[PDB]
DNA sequence: CATCTG
DNA sequence: CAGATG
């Protein structure tokens, strides 16, 4: 956790590069387990020879540990840091919709900057185009105070559309966090579930509302159960307009709500711990369900849950307010 | 994973 | 359809 940090950290830049610049999924995948194991490793790795010992830890890595151990630097790392090429990728990649794959192509066409992009908006797609157009805003963290305002909006319009809707705004927001990245809303309806063969209007209808009243400004991808978008807090009495926000709405069959609701809410650490416990308590949990685990090795059959409470119950645990869901 | 592109 | 992105 701090005893072998830089090591795990160099590994990480190394790995990241591989997969972002080079295409070395192979190698890339390698730095990773690597970082992962040294990470759990309980001692002060004094040498490469010491790491090699570890599994995942090959001769090359040990090569890299020794040098970095030997000098507070890595040549490769250092050479990688300057390299304009590697920089452009790692950069453009910051635009929504611009991945690495596209990172390469653009650079390879000589687009390597914000301006580059604008100049060539044509080579970008709707998503990439919005991505670039709200470059800044998208980079901006979300203050709780805004979050509550938005939530108030989402919930009011959904209500309006059907008293039967059940929205939940998950994430750290839910966990209490002072700020957030993006607005994540979990959506269901009675009239929608497991067997219940579709009803796409279920998701559409709302999208429209939020768009009616101008909350949602753009579509990233609107599918039949997942809409990826952009929303905005109405600018009050003009002088202070809000930033443009990344909002994501997803339809869920009522018979599956709280499982997800739990889940999306995190934290990741909480999930695992909660997941492992389930397992003890004779069960299994995942994003959609919680099932009675048999002895033969495995077994299923989705237990029926009416709230986040039913779940906890199942695994015989302390109902935890979203707050303490930390770890 | 579900949507998108081309 | 493969392949990318989030
Ligand atoms: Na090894
Ligand atoms: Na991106």
């Amino acid at each position: 956790e701090t005893l072998n940090g830089g090591i795990t950290d160099m590994l990480t830049e190394l790995a990241n590069f591989e997969k972002n610049v080079s295409q070395a999924i192979h190698k890339y995948n390698a730095y990773r387990k690597a970082a992962s194991v040294i990470a759990k490793y309980p001692h002060k790795i004094k040498s490469g020879a010491e790491a090699k010992k570890l599994p995942g830890v090959g001769t090359k890595i040990a090569e890299k540990i020794d040098e970095f151990l030997a000098t507070g630097k890595l040549r490769k790392l250092e050479k990688i840091r300057q390299d304009d090429t590697s920089s452009s990728i790692n950069f453009l990649t910051r635009v929504s919709g611009i991945g690495p794959s596209a990172a390469r192509k653009f650079v390879d066409e000589g687009i390597k900057t914000l301006e580059d992009l604008r100049k060539n908006e044509d080579k970008l797609n709707h998503h990439q185009r919005i991505g670039l157009k709200y470059f800044g805003d998208f980079e901006k963290r979300i203050p709780r105070e805004e979050m509550l305002q938005m939530q108030d909006i989402v919930l009011n319009e959904v209500k309006k559309v059907d008293s039967e809707y059940i929205a939940t705004v998950c994430g750290s927001f839910r966990r209490g966090a002072e700020s957030s990245g993006d607005m994540d809303v979990l959506l269901t309806h009675p009239s929608f579930t497991s067997e219940s063969t579709k009803q796409p209007k279920l998701l559409h209808q709302v999208v429209e509302q939020l768009q009616k009243v101008h909350f949602i400004t753009d579509t990233l991808s609107k599918g039949e159960t997942k809409f990826m978008g952009v929303c905005q807090l109405p600018s009050k009495n003009d002088e202070k307009e809000y930033p443009h926000r990344r909002i994501d709405i997803r339809l869920i069959p009522k018979d599956q709500y709280y499982c997800g609701v739990l889940y999306f809410t995190g934290s990741d650490i909480f999930n695992k711990n909660m997941r492992a416990h389930a397992l003890e308590k004779g069960f299994t949990i995942n994003e959609y369900t919680i099932r009675p685990l048999g002895v033969t090795g495995v077994a299923g059959e989705p237990l029926p849950v009416d709230s986040e409470k039913d779940i906890f119950d199942y695994i015989q645990w302390k109902y935890r307010e979203p707050k303490d869901r930390s770890e």
